[PDB]
């Protein structure tokens, strides 16, 4: 069995089918709204991922849709299976050990990618170019009611570079179909616009910055591309470490951008940063579409499309928990949050973004013994923690950091909400930050005047009893698991003898 | 016929009829085993246990009914045990139970009638004086770390002044001190203003007569646990005089303790695992000593117990649920456009969610700060908001009885700190762990806020948004997908 789910997108789909986690839908499904409704029901009931093989309006090769590639399974012993398969791990690997694996791979010999010819690249099996490109003829889904348009890019990656190739970015920004030959998306953050636009303007290409957009990439590549590290690095060398081998890449037909060789679909074209078009709105990670709330975005012209036979388009349909914006985007913030704590010496056992908080919360599980050795206090520790996370790219999406002690399983929201509500004084145990960069997608930000400042609106909430900063505070948790072991063993042994099923 | 609101044993019978009761003849230790069994029944929403074979129990003293206010697994009647306390259909949702308690505040109080001792089942047996040994009863040690065995967790105290102008039914916890004494904080320091002096005027300030009843009519245990009976019943409550004092107790009570109280003979009470999920081991807090002089009880008496802890138990379904009913009544009294009020159990009865009619809110011509201060002033300076440390304002699209929607609106619709309006001069709940484990336990002031989870523009005009779940899709799309769910290939 030469299946490698981390290296090949189709091996990933095959393992899902082998483990009974894939339903191949041959019923005709409408890309308008139906695909979105089906994926939401699969997300929220934690059902097998759908593979739409009979979309309305699809040609023979363009395309099929893989829904819920990062959704959760119902069986808790492997609820994070699809996430683990992105890295080639056992599907029973819990999320805590998936995060620890990502950190242990940062210490590995990075393997750079290698270039393969077009004949050795499955993404080159077909080619559309110029006037034979009609994006409005593709079965692109209208995912949420209220979306400003059909969103082709929800689970692929953009590729952008400077001419000198010193700056290279793999982005996961959303991409909306504008018309027959144009898409749009916010791929270059305002911080990098001058660097990249001036560089291409030097060669008379400032109004046509080459780009590539790839779908169905190796699942390890879409995972790392969704990981919060500096924009301006593919970190494909780190992808190779996770893969244990070199990532095969191939040259675009119309530019010198390198794309994964086993991609399902590859878009090619140029970008005009001065040609602005309305983008969105789009249903997002916090569970909202706000109809009518679009914003100008640079226009991307699509000059070439290369795609595999029987191409498959993975889609993510964001909304309420739990979808990819929580397991993947939130889960990788958790991994970098844990790494950041190790670099600054913060005694953090584990870090996690509870999905019920729509990836707006970052729970930090504090080693209380080491915290007491630091001889600090809630105000001094909360400020330091917030200064580290809210002034880093890792904490950009996070608007509230929760500090809990080492008795709280932060991956279990029943325990998180209990420690949150019972161990922090409202307001008084919240250390506010008014001068940190705010997340524009946060509905309390976008629906407030703070959407025009993008500053503040974040706090570090101490849910550790104040004396626990100095000494152990003894308390017994009043649930079944809180009883002595001999009591729990006796009750479970006699549970049927009592009369319970 | 069966009346679960009027008779504790009709209540048990309906639970048995609805498959919601397991009669345990297996030997169960009152030491920790009863508590561990009840917690597992709480947390897995299993049928309520009826312990008929406890270590140390005599024939008549006693059996234990566990989880009388716990939830059922099937959501269609998850609040059935709470509805049965009032005599409502078991499938009555918690929203309608609250509305029923409100409709009952508009009906005439029916005074109780006295019945002779031979007509009261609680008089079927008598223990008095030297025959009383409370350490021989199978009293449970409910939580590991509790300061002692707690006999009073789901019963009611009865206190009165000699003039009987003041009478009170209390649900304060009661702990066994020794063979003849129990203890508890049954009277709040507000009303000691008139009970010690009144009994001292007769020479009995050193021994205030009390009665402690267990297995009372379930409507009685619900009104005394409510932050304000025969009106709810539709009938006159049958009561009977105590053996050693003039206190009137419910005639159908399972067990009745009688004796005297000394507000000066203070004794360590607690600790005890409570509504927020904690017991903090250590010395107790001084509480007045209660001498037990007489015990009357039915044949085959049953002692209902509550084992507080994490959600969900009686301290969340009843205490919080009745705070919710009074919270709604407060809103109608002050003209606050509240559609529904509820205390999410996942917040351990520390949160009070208010569902705001947005159209009526817009007619008020107000703003988040002005509205939150008004709401906090009304609720945090009332007895109903004493246990509530955070009030949450949400719009009319949120099911506040569904915590998935509450935590979604909470995390996504309020700016941390900036959308929280703090109250530093209100009374704090000393039981709250963030209060008791902080210097605020010496002040009991502040530590509360009203969190506005309504988008600021919604105070002026409608804010259009689509909820990004399956239920947020248009009806025709949702029907299409559900019709075809099996044809797609899904189970």
């Amino acid at each position: 069995s030469a299946l490698n789910p981390a290296l090949r997108f189709r091996d990933f789909i095959q393992v899902l089918k082998n483990e009974g986690d894939l339903i191949e839908i041959t019923t005709e499904v409408d890309p308008n709204l139906e695909v979105g409704a089906i994926t939401r029901k699969v997300y929220e009931e934690k059902l097998p991922a759908p593979l739409f093989n009979n979309l309305k309006g699809a040609s023979k090769n363009l395309f099929n849709i893989l829904g819920c590639p990062g959704g959760l399974r119902s069986k808790k012993g492997n609820d994070h299976a699809r996430i683990a398969l992105h890295l080639g791990l056992d599907s029973q690997t819990p999320m805590k050990k998936i995060i620890d694996y990502l950190l242990e791979a940062k210490t590995k010999k990075p393997i750079p990618p290698h270039e393969v010819p077009a004949s050795g690249a499955p993404c080159k099996e077909n080619l559309l170019s110029g006037d034979e490109i009609d994006l409005t003829s593709l079965p692109v889904p209208l995912l949420h009611h209220g979306d400003g348009g059909k969103y082709i890019q929800t689970y692929g990656m953009w590729v952008l570079q400077t001419p000198d190739k010193s700056w290279t970015n793999w982005s996961i920004a959303r991409g909306m179909v504008v018309d027959d030959k144009h898409i749009t998306g916010l791929v270059i953050n305002p911080q990098h616009i001058r660097q990249v636009a001036d560089a291409w303007a030097a060669i008379g290409k400032g109004d046509k910055i080459p780009f590539a957009l790839c779908f169905g990439v190796p699942p390890a590549a879409i995972l790392v591309s969704s990981m919060p590290i500096p924009e301006g690095a593919t970190e494909s060398d780190y992808i190779g470490a996770l893969l244990g081998e070199s990532l095969p890449v191939v040259k675009c037909e119309t530019n010198d951008l390198m794309v994964p060789a086993t991609s399902e679909i590859v878009f090619e074209g140029t970008l005009d940063l001065n040609d602005l078009v309305p983008e969105g709105p789009f249903g997002e990670m916090h569970g909202y579409v706000f109809p009518g709330q679009g914003h100008p975005c640079p226009l991307y012209t699509v000059n070439a499309i290369t795609y595999r036979n029987n191409a498959i388009l993975p889609v993510s349909n964001p909304g309420l928990c739990t979808d990819e914006t929580h397991t993947l985007i939130g889960g990788l913030v958790s991994a970098e949050a844990k790494q950041l704590a190790i670099e600054h010496g913060v005694p953090i056992l584990d870090a996690f973004t509870p999905y019920e908080a729509q990836a707006l919360w970052l729970a930090l599980k504090v080693d209380l013994k080491k915290l007491q050795a630091l001889k600090t206090n809630p105000k001094e520790f909360s400020k330091k923690v917030g200064d580290i996370y809210f002034r880093s790219k890792v904490g950009f999406i996070i608007h509230e950091i929760i500090l809990v002690g080492d008795d709280i399983d932060i991956f279990d929201f029943r325990k998180v909400i209990w420690a949150y509500t019972t161990r922090h004084t409202p307001v008084d145990d919240q250390y506010y930050f008014d001068d940190v960069k705010a997340f524009a997608l946060a509905p309390f930000v976008s629906q407030s005047p703070r959407i025009k400042t993008l500053k503040g609106g974040k706090c570090v909430t101490n849910c550790i009893f104040p004396q626990q900063y100095e000494r152990d505070v003894d308390f017994v948790t009043c649930n079944f698991d809180g009883y002595p072991e001999e009591i729990k063993d006796k009750v479970l042994q006699n549970w049927s003898a009592y009369g319970y099923k």
